[PDB]
């Protein structure tokens, strides 16, 4: 035993480094000939180890004797409370800054992030409370996935842990200490970790039995396809002799075109008359709203430089009174400017009444007076403007400032008297024509005033603030009071004459009409050439033209969620019209409450246009009709999707998830991470109501909106699989809290002027009530007391206590190796002995939350990494069992281009092509029913599916939780409804009737299954039922039905019999459409009212398909593209917006939008003052060559339409290359005349090589900004490496902090230290070469660089690198005339980043290529369309 005891003593005394401390633990070290103190020891040599490595890399100092954080503040003096004990790592302390280091290390993935969110909870607990004691924390948490460190090489560390645990296979040590979990825990902790975990003890306690029989109660799964035919025939004939008096026939009807829009018009009749001509809704529209009647009316330097140069000044040192000084300088410049700002907007955009102006420069005058006469202000003007030159000496100057000296020349020999004596000198309806671009640009500056309105700093009669906007010689003034994020009030003026209109509205909704002049009005044009027919020109077109203008501006002008769910019932409502056969309860989903009266005006121009393009005379065609209502639907995409409102829509998100569960009667209080009797009874009775589901053969069978599914047909469907035959201050606040309250209750004199003092009250409250009722955890989720914890990081434990009993009582009246060794060495909490419930740690803790989505608030369910874990394994065991199989189409392309195809190919034969959707999909489905359907199965090659049911099983107890802001909104509408309106809906009496008790957090139900969870069980289940269902109705009537499903949308096609049944009989294709209804209904396949049936159009994953053509679509992707503007690197934006221009041009939107989309965008970035270099967008005026070309092929597109002769030339000596970079002159050559170090030699001897040389002399002489030439832009090394890292707010404040940063300082140089882009633009200012732009892009300048400036990078070695990737990429044409094997090979080539970045024919070249530039997509495109045929002839 002690002869490997002294090899690894021999081993230490070899291979260690040499430290004093190390040289202590070392002392206590070889001391030791006990294993288990040795293992002590030794893992805390290795962690004291880690700790040395990560205290000195970090800069923390070492926390050797566990001194907690109280403890290091109360060695420095600083007086805390008694707070949470938590032991640091390591420390920093460097003023009121303190810096705090914990470092663990972990080898299962999921202790890692565990323990690193249980660390990070724990030091944001720190960071607010130390924040409450006014110490700024800045946490640090180095988590290591390996044992390494810097002092103990990897061989003779594995050396180390192989002889530990050479040592740990002795029985006596095991038999005197450390029991099997924390043996099993330390071996397991240092192993090096999987499918069908076995080292557990399965300890079911006669529960998974009970449910297993409650599974096998009544189904046969057995039966053979002699009995299965028999059954579903004599069910189908019982069916249809119920449906002559009984059934409700499954609510299918017959459409009658005239009958549905004479519903459509009479429907929603609120208020509204059913005769509006044109004429009277344009005066009622152009007069509607008062931004409406903003435009559609009869409208009719120095100041700015000030402006400009006092806020810049302002921002960032001078002093700390000083916007007095600057508004006193703008008040000069405004009195010698006498021959447009009246009101002086001063900086941060404010302006003063000039009134208490005067009155405050007195008092500083005669402040200064009794410092012991004008030129004493004079002097301090100088002194001001002196630190602002200094400042501005450090990098900006006269840059671009026009004369700023005007108050040092002028006012020398001066004046209050002068200042308010130039002072003192100093509707709303309209008929502008729609078919201009005025109402437009209005819109535009007006969205784009407020977005500016945004940015508001907020530092520290009329003092609001303002923006300005200008228009067609006059210059309004746009006034709001409230800064921020939410919606305001808002005032449009003048200065002329009142014109004082106002408003309330949110800010950042009015993104997307920002710049959008000459957009929209092309696709309106496009539109309308759309329905160039021979019968509607009979004065209709004008009436079209103002209809949808109308609708586009009303759009753009009231962002409101009710409009755009009421034209995606429009979308359905037309679905519905084109089709054969639609569901009866459709209108009741298209009917929504409307207010302000403006959605009713909207409802008026639709209805009046449906019935102008849908009137008599329509059979000429019809393609192009639907076509143009699909494309004012999507028009309503335009509306942008930003939750409105956060918890309304939380409220109603988690109303819809409640509903259903209540309306079953399975909703469970708050359990304990046990299984008690009563839930477990429970949860069997109601498992056993899930499959009662009485059929037809009853007296109430047909219920047909219950969940649950019947015995019977979950029987014949396992039959039929198993059988070859179907696939084959806090007193005082406390206090001030119960006043109000008696306030509010009794002192009513005083209404409401408590507007703070409510919300302070409320918060206290919300605080105080939940911290009695913490709804207890001991789990450690990492996030379970948060808000309780932030509300209580500031407040003492005592107190709590005090304030919790005197609220509840004034509420009465009006009614040992454990933790030394958790942190070095071992890992945190693993899973053990599980029950059938939980896997012993858990109980699949699960949260839900709200998703944007233009059409309505789905749901998300999130997840630990564990669980996370779990629900990845049965979805790919799952998603194997259906790649066995063939029908589904989920996410493998190759089955959902063939269901394309198959769908192409049906209708072009004039078929029947059923659509269906699913209504609650989500909740009406069940894990007991995945349990059930799998139990009965074969599933021949077993062993180990038992892992997979009590998997499964864990699903099927789940909690979920409820957000803290519901409960709190709760608790206050109880409150009020209990001191003070009688809705009472079921979710509030639940509360209520719970709050009576103790008041719900969790959640658990059976038919809840978590949306995106268990997607690919869905799917299979999906596909195994339609299967099934379509089987059933093959033999029932004969025919043949395909399918198609991806989980929640569904397509069928018949075959030719069907549609001759359908053109001979109806009766008999009614009934077997309600008996496919009553089949889908029996399981739990409940079908959406939205599901229509016809033979002209096919629904599948929002693509539509008619005969003929398909729809291409256009303005949903117009709106997408005017959207998705975030916070990045502009070159990256630049990718993004032109990748999805290039997804709408590989559809059907014409060219002309792409340019102008592009036009748009540089426009957005010309504003923000971001040189329009080349390489940053693509090419403009395109050709209709967006097909076989890259992005770089757009960028060498625009080089050459840049470059008028010196392109033809390197095309000229690349194509004599490329017949040259054949064999036997392979790129060797080329690689080492790479010569990237110097200058553009390379390619001086590349064409002095084999004929031409370049035209010197003005090859240099093109030179763009590279701005990211040393580094990155930052905000708050090529791009291979970012790419093999990465291996392993509202929209309009994207645009804002985009604006934001590009004026502050971004960009840095190459001495590490940052400047602006103004101070490059000052740094040039010219000296041989000025900026020279072609088009709008400020690009192509420079003489002779060969060392001040080297932001600059020549354009012909850019142009040669992007021609040689676009050539070697796709084709030779390019030349003519108008993933780990790239690892390996860079490893072989690049040297040094052998060690310092590890972790065939052309490839070389192109790894080569990528280097020097980072934005030219090399690495992102390495790693379908239809086209006009007049674009297609315009081609090059
Ligand atoms: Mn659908």
């Amino acid at each position: 035993m002690e002869e490997d005891i002294a090899c690894v003593k021999d081993l230490v005394s070899k291979y260690l480094a040499n430290n004093e401390r190390l040289s202590r633990q070392k002392l206590a070290f070889l001391v030791q000939t006990e294993p288990r103190m040795l293992l002590m020891e030794g893992l805390k040599l290795l962690s004291l180890c880690i700790e040395v490595d990560s205290c000195n890399a970090n800069g923390c100092e070492h926390n050797s004797e566990d001194k907690s954080v109280e403890r290091i503040l109360h060695d420095h003096g600083v007086l805390t409370p008694s707070l949470c004990f938590v032991v640091p790592d390591g420390y920093k302390l460097t003023g009121n800054v303190l810096i705090l280091l914990e470092c663990f290390v972990r080898s299962s993935p999921a202790n890692f992030e565990q323990k690193y969110v249980e660390d990070f909870k724990k030091l944001e607990q720190l960071k607010e409370d130390l924040k409450s004691v006014d110490i700024n924390l800045i946490p640090l948490i180095d988590g290591r996935t390996s044992f390494y460190n810097e002092q103990i090489p990897d061989w003779v560390n594995d050396k180390l842990r192989d002889t530990l645990f050479s040592l740990l296979k002795y029985a006596q040590e095991s038999n005197s200490l450390f029991e099997e979990s924390e043996y099993s825990r330390l071996c397991e902790s240092l192993s090096m970790t999987v499918e069908s975990l076995n080292a557990l003890l399965d300890n079911r306690s006669n529960h998974y039995e009970e449910v297993i029989a409650s599974c096998h109660q009544g189904i046969n799964n057995k039966l053979t396809a002699h009995e299965v035919k028999l059954q579903i025939e004599e069910e189908y004939q019982v069916f249809r002799n119920r449906l002559r008096k009984g059934e409700i026939e499954g609510q299918f009807l017959k459409v009658e075109k005239n009958q549905l829009l004479n519903e459509f018009n009479n429907l929603y009749a609120d208020k509204v008359a059913e005769k509006d001509s044109v004429e009277h809704l344009t005066h009622q529209f152009k007069r509607a709203s008062p931004i409406l009647r903003f435009l559609y009316a009869n409208i009719s330097c120095q100041m700015q430089c000030w402006r400009s140069f006092l806020n810049k000044v302002k921002s960032m040192r001078i002093l700390n009174k000083l916007l007095l000084i600057f508004d006193a300088l703008i008040l000069l410049a405004s009195k010698h400017d006498q021959v447009d700002r009246l009101v002086s907007l001063e900086s941060t955009k404010k302006d003063l009444k000039k009134w208490v102006e005067r009155r405050q420069q007195v008092e500083r005058s005669r402040t200064m007076q009794s410092f012991q006469k004008n030129q004493i202000l004079n002097s301090i003007f100088q002194k001001t403007i002196s630190k602002a030159t200094t400042a501005l000496r450090d990098v900006g100057i006269s840059v671009d400032h026009y004369k700023i000296d005007m108050e040092v020349i002028c006012p020398d020999g001066y004046i209050m008297d002068f200042d308010v004596s130039g002072v003192t000198p100093t509707y709303i309806m309209g008929d502008v024509d729609l078919l201009k671009t005025t109402d437009l640009e209005r819109l535009s500056s007006l969205s784009l005033a407020l977005v500016n309105s945004m940015k508001t700093s907020s530092t520290v009669c009329k003092e609001a603030y303002c923006q300005e906007f200008s228009l067609g010689e006059t210059e309004f003034q746009l006034i709001y009071q409230k800064t921020g994020e939410c919606s305001k009030c808002y005032a449009i003026n003048d200065n002329r004459v009142g014109e004082v209109c106002s408003f309330y509205a949110d800010p950042k909704r009015y993104f997307p009409a920002i710049f959008s002049a000459e957009v929209l009005q092309t696709t309106v044009s496009t539109m309308i050439s759309w329905i160039e027919d021979c019968n509607e020109l009979e004065e209709q077109l004008d009436k079209i033209r103002s209809l949808t203008k109308m609708i586009l501006i009303l759009i753009l002008a009231h962002p409101s969620k009710r409009s755009q769910k009421l034209l995606q019932n429009l979308r359905y409502f037309i679905m519905a019209y084109v089709s054969d056969y639609y569901h009866k309860d459709l209108i009741d989903k298209v009917r929504e409450e409307l207010i302000t009266d403006v959605e009713f005006l909207l409802y008026r121009l639709l209805r009046t246009l449906m019935g102008l393009v849908l009137s008599e005379d329509v059979k000429s065609m019809m393609t192009n009709r639907f076509k143009f209502i699909l494309n004012i639907s999507y028009m309503c995409h335009f509306i942008t999707k930003e939750t409105p409102d956060r918890l309304t829509d939380q409220i109603k998100c988690f109303e819809k998830f409640l509903e259903p569960k209540v309306k079953f009667g399975h909703v469970s209080i708050n359990p304990a991470d046990t299984a008690t009797e009563e839930e477990l009874d429970d949860m069997v009775y109601n498992a056993k109501k899930f499959l009662s589901k009485g059929g037809c053969t009853s007296a109430k069978g047909p219920s047909y909106k219950k969940p649950g599914v019947s015995k019977k047909y979950l029987s014949l469907l396992t039959s039929s699989f198993n059988n070859g035959s179907l696939f084959k201050f806090n007193k005082l606040t406390a206090l001030a809290v119960s006043q109000l309250t008696e306030v509010f209750s009794r002192k009513g004199k005083h209404l409401l002027n408590k507007q703070d003092y409510e919300y302070k009250v409320q918060q206290a409250m919300s605080n105080l009530v939940l911290g009695s009722k913490q709804h207890k955890g001991d789990a450690d989720e990492a996030d379970l007391d948060e808000i309780l914890l932030d509300g209580g990081a500031s407040t003492y434990f005592n107190q709590l206590k005090e304030t919790v009993e005197k609220i509840v009582d004034q509420y009465r009246e009006p009614v040992t190796t454990a933790m030394l060794k958790n942190l070095c060495f071992y890992s945190q909490e693993s899973p053990q002995s599980y029950n059938s419930v939980g896997p012993d740690t858990g109980r699949l803790k699960f949260s839900l939350s709200y998703k944007e989505q233009v059409g309505g608030n789905r749901e998300l369910y999130i997840g630990d990494l564990r669980t996370k874990m779990f629900t990845r394994l049965i979805e790919d065991y799952f998603e194997a069992l259906s790649s066995q199989l063939s029908g589904s189409c989920l996410n493998n392309e190759k089955e959902f281009e063939n269901a394309i195809l198959s769908m192409k190919l049906n209708v072009s034969m004039a078929h029947v092509s059923y659509s269906m959707d699913h209504s609650k999909w989500g909740p009406m489905m069940c894990p007991f029913l995945f349990l059930t359907v799998l139990q009965n199965l074969i599933f021949l090659s077993i062993k180990g599916r038992d892992y997979l049911s009590t998997l499964l099983m864990w699903h099927m107890h789940k909690m979920v939780e409820i957000p803290f802001n519901v409960v709190s909104a709760m608790m206050k509408s109880f409150i009020k409804a209990q001191l003070g309106t009688k809705q009472s809906i079921t979710e509030d009496f639940f509360y209520s009737n719970f709050q009576i008790g103790v008041v719900p957090s969790h959640i658990s139900s059976i038919l809840d299954m978590g949306q995106g969870i268990l997607h690919n069980t869905s799917d299979f289940y999906a596909l195994i039922t339609e299967r099934f269902i379509n089987y059933a109705i093959s033999c029932v009537c004969g025919g043949t039905i395909d399918a198609y499903t991806s989980s929640d949308d569904q397509i069928s096609l018949f075959d030719q019999t069907l549609t001759e049944l359908l053109h001979r009989d109806p009766e008999e294709f009614r009934a077997l459409m309600e008996f496919h209804y009553y089949m889908s209904d029996q399981l739990n396949k409940f079908v959406s009212p939205k599901s229509v049936i016809g033979r002209f159009v096919a629904e599948f994953k929002s693509r539509f398909f008619v005969w003929g053509d398909e729809v291409p679509l256009l303005t949903k992707f117009v709106a997408a593209a005017l959207h998705n503007i975030k916070c990045k690197e502009p070159h990256q934006l630049a990718e993004t917006i032109d990748t999805i221009v290039d997804q709408s041009v590989a559809n059907g939107v014409p060219v002309h939008l792409c340019n102008l989309i592009q036009i748009r965008t540089l426009s957005l970035l010309q504003y923000a003052r971001y040189p329009i270099d080349p390489f940053l967008l693509n090419c403009e005026t395109d050709v209709r060559d967006w097909v076989d070309g890259n992005r770089s092929y757009r960028i060498m597109r625009q080089i050459e339409g840049l470059i008028p002769d010196a392109c033809s030339k390197i095309r000229s000596m690349l194509r004599r290359l490329y017949n040259r970079l054949k064999t036997g002159q392979l790129h060797e050559e080329f690689t080492t005349n790479y010569l990237s170090s110097e200058h553009l030699s390379s390619l001086k001897n590349l064409c002095e090589l084999l004929g031409v040389e370049p035209p010197s002399e003005s090859d240099l002489e093109y030179s763009w900004l590279n701005l990211a030439a040393h580094h990155p832009l930052r905000m708050v090394i090529p791009t291979i490496v970012k790419t093999i890292q990465n291996k392993l707010s509202s929209i309009a404040s994207g645009f804002v902090g985009l604006c934001r940063t590009l004026g502050s300082k971004c960009v840095r140089g190459p001495n590490k230290e940052n400047l602006y882009i103004k101070s490059i633009q000052s740094l040039i200012t010219g000296t041989q070469g000025i900026e020279l732009l072609t088009n709008s892009i400020g690009v192509q300048y420079w003489r002779v660089p060969l060392s001040v400036v080297s932001y600059f990078r020549p354009l012909l070695w850019d142009y040669m690198c992007i021609s040689l990737s676009t050539a070697i990429e796709l084709g030779a044409w390019v030349l003519g005339d108008p993933g780990l094997n790239h690892i390996i090979h860079s490893l072989r080539r690049l040297y040094p980043s052998v060690f310092e970045k590890h972790i065939i024919k052309f490839l070389d070249l192109c790894v080569a290529l990528d280097v020097n530039c980072e934005a030219l997509s090399l690495v992102s495109h390495i790693v379908h369309y239809i086209v006009l045929s007049s674009e297609l002839r315009f081609s090059h």
